[PDB]
């Protein structure tokens, strides 16, 4: 008929059975967020404002939406004030392990700086940022080429160009840089690192996402999984 997933899964923790309720409820709430999402999409067919308006009244701190089709990776991007406000705490600010995809606090919406970075879990389960190790295959990439981010202020497709594994220790990411030097540099060092191959143009007059895994406090995780996309305005 019409489903959604493999299985029907219940939303109501009374009619939630088997093993892993709280993961089975964690999954239903991002279930019916990204119901409620969609229809506001199908609703506003010409802006975005709206869509995000009525998401801000859940959670301010809700400042876009990242989805991949024929994938997991459909959820709302939360910023705070740091970088691990919402590491273990989902969009209703509640705490889960998983916690939320969220963006560099330091980032902009309204006019986004030269490099937006995302960060996300990967636990194995197939949720959150696991989808982010699928790309270190050339095959996925080529079939998952773009990817789906909306924002309060615009509609944009973000166009993957890099993919590569690296260590926990490299937390410091720039978001701008000094001169366009540097910016090529980063360009050029990012596509180098890239275990997929791209055709994607990208110059240092365009704008980049950065997606990254990222792990709990005194973790035993020593590797990250980074992919890189150039941000194209569709609406
Ligand atoms: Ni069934
Ligand atoms: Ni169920
Ligand atoms: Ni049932
Ligand atoms: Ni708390």
């Amino acid at each position: 008929g019409h489903h959604h997933h493999h299985h029907h899964h219940h939303h109501s923790s009374g009619h939630i059975s088997g093993d892993a309720m709280e993961d089975k409820q964690e999954r239903a709430n991002y279930e019916k967020l990204q119901q409620k999402f969609q229809m506001l999409m199908s609703k506003h067919q010409a802006h975005v404002r709206p869509q995000f308006e009525s998401l801000e009244k859940i959670n301010k701190d809700i400042v876009g939406w990242i989805k991949l089709s024929g994938t997991s990776l459909n959820y709302p991007v939360l910023q705070g004030k740091t970088n691990h406000d919402y590491l273990n705490l989902d969009f209703e600010r509640e705490h889960r392990r998983k916690g939320s995809i969220f963006m560099d606090f330091r980032n902009e919406l309204k006019n986004l700086n030269h490099n937006t970075i995302l960060y996300g879990h990967h636990v194995g389960d197939n949720t959150m940022f696991d989808v982010l190790e699928d790309y270190l295959k050339q095959s996925f990439y080529e079939k998952h080429k773009i990817i789906e981010f909306d924002n309060k202020y615009g509609k944009y497709q973000l166009q993957v160009f890099s993919a590569y594994k690296t260590t926990t220790k490299d937390n410091y990411i720039r978001t701008d840089f000094e001169n366009d030097q540097d910016y090529q540099q980063f360009l050029d060092e990012t596509k180098r690192k890239s275990v997929i191959n791209s055709d994607v143009n990208v110059t240092v007059k365009d704008r980049i996402m950065t997606l990254s895994t990222c792990e709990d406090a005194y973790s035993e995780t020593t590797k990250r999984i980074v992919v890189v996309a150039k941000i194209i305005k569709v609406s």
